[PDB]
């Protein structure tokens, strides 16, 4: 550990947030108005140790969706239940190029990161079991992995979310001329169990403690119990790498060189490994997608503290 | 005309007839059952001049969809009534490279002969009134281009279409996702009066009437009617000239030189300007997805009349 | 013969002419100062119909660069000496999508009217001899399409490409990468033909001599001399048809619907088959890179007079 | 470190390897005699710790052309010499899609680690200098990287190289036209400096001390002594990270996560970050243009050391 004194890094944490404070510029996300209500001025970080050490500042317990964030963690779920090798015939393992095809050279999306990858995916958990069931099989793993912390459910933005999404479905229905799905998969159905999934609520506090739970090997810093597998953790970590800030992966993997995965919804889940989890959240988002303010952080917490994957 | 003696062009055209029959490669499309159903040894040949004269050799009264071939016509009675400019705000008027994106560089469908292009159009036609009335519009049109011949319908192809093309519904969903559609289009009806106009029958016979008709700047050689405008003609011949034979077109234009259509259900529709309407049918397509036969006679008309556009 | 009063015609053209005249848009190719050098006020326009009769108006005897003007005329001349086969087994026979690769999906140039194409063709002509033969063979060639007329060299041009073009050679080192040239070639010296053939001078006259050439399958109107077989005209003719207006080609074939081919120098070689050739010249090109009062007055041209391929 | 006991480790390595050893398949380079000339069956691995211990099993003394595998040894030398910020003015930092075009979206190589970027990234290495001393200076360089062992030069490989990359020209005439170099650069001259510095020869041995070095932050692990700086050595572990194994960088990321480097004759630069460098050697190479032995270690190792970086 590189946090020999907490007190003194919550100190640092602090004068970070306050100098990204300043960083007024981006767009909220308005594609639907449960996005557009936000005020761009909300702005959260909270960090939650391997150690089961906190600390938060700002807007902190403001529920948000997780939205893109989730692809992250349903994809964990699956390799959990399913292992590296019956997942990924399904979905790839690496970033494409840049217009932006649903599916790459062996029929199978490019990564379980962007939108054809987690459609994929969210199709292979808890095969069988109806929707319902499947919502709180997730729901009771998220728990499990905020250690019993906020996760809520947006139901506003689910309706929003599914009688908007014309392009998951447009994605949907390549899909299943492809065969991507498991064998007798109800496409329409699945979509819906997505639309929830993005639609699922947190906030910087518990999802830092999601992000602390992959932090840690698979378990949850403040529970001690074993939620992923340390394959499933491995996997995930190397896919937030290389694939978790849309376009700005590979400006992202270069200068910052952590776990990430954002959002729509303004939020950046954060990973330092063997460390602590993070979650920055500020509604407005810059060209490539991500949170104009929480970008600004995560540059200037590797500089800071020379988290860096190569440091 | 380069016909002096219709008796002697018969005769050519049945010595053709013949030695395409000995081209029995290719493959019956079998994506759905009413299309597996047909013999790969239908092959039937019909003429149609602009005089009004006629000649057919082979099974040219077996009726058959027109699938693709239909393309042609519903975007030629697009233009005939709303015209080109308008037409052309939602389709675009050119082959595209070749993997085949919904759309172009301006999100609009690279032509009215691909997939994308032949839905936007028929969103197009008739306005406002309901389906099944679009769909009488439409056959009334067909019937006056056939000068009141074989005109049908395939129920068991259209139920088969509609359950069964998750790739259109693909489409259909891109489309609507980047405002492709005239304002307030319900795009899953569309879907379905396009399915429905997939699964028109015609027969070698009545379609040369057809060709023959837009051979004839729009007037039905054996009705003398005008059915078109000139716009549309020439518009619907330019285009059949440049990607009428799906990924074919290219090598068509340049060794056959005239106005084509390729369908699924294996006919060419062929257009010699001034001169004729045909229709080729033959089951067996190849790989590109044109009639093995059809291209096997297209080729040596045009070595043999010296039919083509620069002779 | 749609021309029964040929001095009424003229009396069209001209007014063709002066409508064009007004068109001041466009920007002169600077790449090099030998184009810079040009008046954007020049405008000419030279017919020859196939019957001998001329016609010019404007700057018709200021000599100007053929540049991709010549590439239809050199792929003429190798298909007349080799055959379509021969030459097609080293350049493709289509237009392309859109960036820009130098070979096709069978590391072939695209077709002959691009410059990997153009650069594939000038290695196929009079193989064997040196340079300065093959340059002379060409001349020569190139007079009997021009009825002996004017038809000189710009060897400041020709020094300027030279050391000036680095995409013609970095096409010519990927080219000789992939095996593209006949066996045996000094590819750097073909580079150095090719630009000399972009450096060969004309002026509206003797170009539209050389454009009625093609009109009359391959025989010089002024001369009545066959200089190209059919099969070289027929070939020429389709390809200037779907490639021979830059990105510009699409729009072209379905708005004016004739052979053309146009060049930096700001020509643009028209044929109207069986009718007339022409040449409009005005360095003024626009974004595609076609001259604007050569564009405006072929789009004229048509609409006046009925001449699109499918009218 | 987790490499308590060395002796136990090194027992290990030789499992490995003789592992490796059964692994027969792969072809090797013969694009050039040089390269044609290896023994199938030459297989060696070379250890060297940050500590500065020692361990090597195989042909690890039998010098071979570094190849691609000194890129990012050119790379780390030009982010040590002009910074992060300049050197990125003329390349990328990101893997590509896949065909295989030369610049990306802003006209600059992709990154370092393509044939495109590796050139211009030897453009910027000591600018002004002839190339004799430039060569001289990053020889003296690999010198201090390896502690001073073997590290020579193969001059028939360069001759092979040079009068045999037609596709290095065309790259390099390309950048020329999208003025990628710095101001006032012989392209040409580059190139030349290019081939020579992809003859450099190492050994397995000597270059384990190489990618100890970039393991131990700069630091060469057998002199103590800084040679890159913490900056330049970061930066070259990112990028070998994405893109150090031609096509195979996503898979190799993902199933591995070791930041590595290829040749095509047959070398793997490994490196552990802050524990050792490796060389793994064998000419035969898999379609993806990598060891077939090399990747087969690699694999094996992460399993069994738990090297992976998110473990
Ligand atoms: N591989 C793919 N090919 N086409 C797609 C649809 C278009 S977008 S994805
Ligand atoms: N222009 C287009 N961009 N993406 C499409 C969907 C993919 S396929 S079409
Ligand atoms: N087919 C082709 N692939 N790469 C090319 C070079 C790039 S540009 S052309
Ligand atoms: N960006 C690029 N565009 N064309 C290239 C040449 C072809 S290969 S690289």
């Amino acid at each position: 550990s590189m946090i020999p004194d907490f007190m003194s890094f919550t100190s640092h944490i602090d004068e970070l947030y306050e100098s990204a404070k300043k960083q007024s510029g981006g767009k909220v996300a308005d594609y639907i108005p449960q996005l557009a209500k936000f005020s761009p001025d909300l702005w959260g970080v909270s960090v939650c140790t391997v150690d089961g050490q906190r600390h938060s500042t700002g807007d902190t317990k403001v529920p948000f969706c997780l939205q893109s964030c989730v692809k992250p963690l349903k994809y964990a779920i699956a390799v959990n239940d399913l292992g590296t090798e019956y997942v990924h015939r399904y979905v790839g393992k690496e970033p494409s190029g840049l217009n932006k095809l649903f599916l790459n050279e062996d029929d199978k999306p490019h990564n379980p990161m962007v939108n054809a990858g987690a459609i994929v995916v969210t199709s292979l958990i808890k095969q069988g079991v109806n929707n319902a069931e499947k919502f709180d099989y997730v729901m009771q793993f998220l728990n499990k992995m905020a250690g019993n912390e906020y996760v809520g459910f947006s139901n506003a933005t689910f309706q929003s979310e599914r009688e908007s999404g014309d392009r998951n479905f447009a994605i949907g229905y390549y899909l299943k001329e492809k065969k991507c799905f498991p064998e007798g998969t109800d496409m329409v159905g699945i979509l819906d169990f997505y639309f929830q999934l993005c639609s699922i609520e947190v906030t910087c506090e518990s999802a830092s403690v999601m992000a602390a739970t992959l932090a840690n090997g698979g378990f949850c810093p403040i529970t001690g119990e074993r939620v992923l597998s340390p394959e499933a953790v491995r996997n995930t970590l190397s896919l937030m790498h290389s694939c978790g800030m849309y376009d700005f992966s590979g400006q992202f993997a270069f200068h910052v060189g952590l776990p990430a995965k954002s959002g729509v919804a303004g939020g950046i889940l954060l990973v330092v490994p063997n460390v602590m989890g993070m979650m920055c959240w500020s509604p407005p988002l810059d060209k490539m997608g991500n949170s104009v303010k929480g970008i600004h952080f995560c540059h200037d917490l590797v500089s800071l503290c020379n988290f860096h994957n190569y440091d």
